[PDB]
């Protein structure tokens, strides 16, 4: 009755916004385990540009999250079928090079979600000392 | 067997370092209860002089956290002895207005920690822009 649940991502400054996703993955059914794939830093910088954290930050970080039960730092930047088969995954949780994953019946999205970035935490403050 | 363990504070803008220190008070004993009080944002306003966000998402970002089995929101500010009675609480986590929960055997001591704040990561990107 467990199903076993793949959700991967930079998680960089971590925010209600990625607790709320994490939440929303692990609970996609009654029973899960919800393991979390960090990128690496190395290929974060070259497929999206920058990163703020490193990857023993960002996955310290998740280890605090109550809806994280396994963590894979680094985890690959694209998924592979033999990848789902290592570490017996039933579903990806994501936010097309994903057709595969829904022909399969393992795809399962999860819904972007508002929280307070850390840019929205400095806007907010610096209102207070100038228009 | 079970501990109940209490630690309060304003938890604005969470970071590592507030996780951490949870964790700290939730494994003070190999079975606990750790219930956290969060401050009003009244009184954090009127003792500390500021607060960032507002009590709602100063507990929802705490409610995400895995070592916080109960919350108190909005808590006292000031523990009394009647509060420890009506919460069944065992001892306090803190970080002296606290010598009675010393004699009494109530006081637990956390170090605080080392994380990466908001002003830290704002200091980090910065860096690359400008010296």
């Amino acid at each position: 009755k467990n199903v076993v649940i793949y959700a991967d991502g930079v998680y960089d400054m971590l925010h209600l916004g990625h607790m709320k996703q994490l939440e929303q993955a692990k609970k996609l059914f009654e029973n899960t385990t919800l393991i979390v794939g960090v990128t690496s830093d190395n290929e974060t910088k070259l497929f999206k540009g920058q990163v703020v954290q490193t990857l023993e930050e960002r996955t310290e970080t998740l280890k605090h999250i109550r809806w994280v039960d396994e963590i894979i730092s680094p985890c690959p930047w694209v998924v592979t079928p033999e990848f789902l088969e290592k570490y017996k995954i039933d579903y990806v949780a994501h936010d097309d090079i994903y057709a595969w994953l829904k022909r399969a019946g393992k795809f399962k999205a999860t819904q972007r979600t508002e929280g307070v970035s850390t840019t929205d935490l400095i806007v907010r403050i610096l209102k207070n000392y100038e228009d």
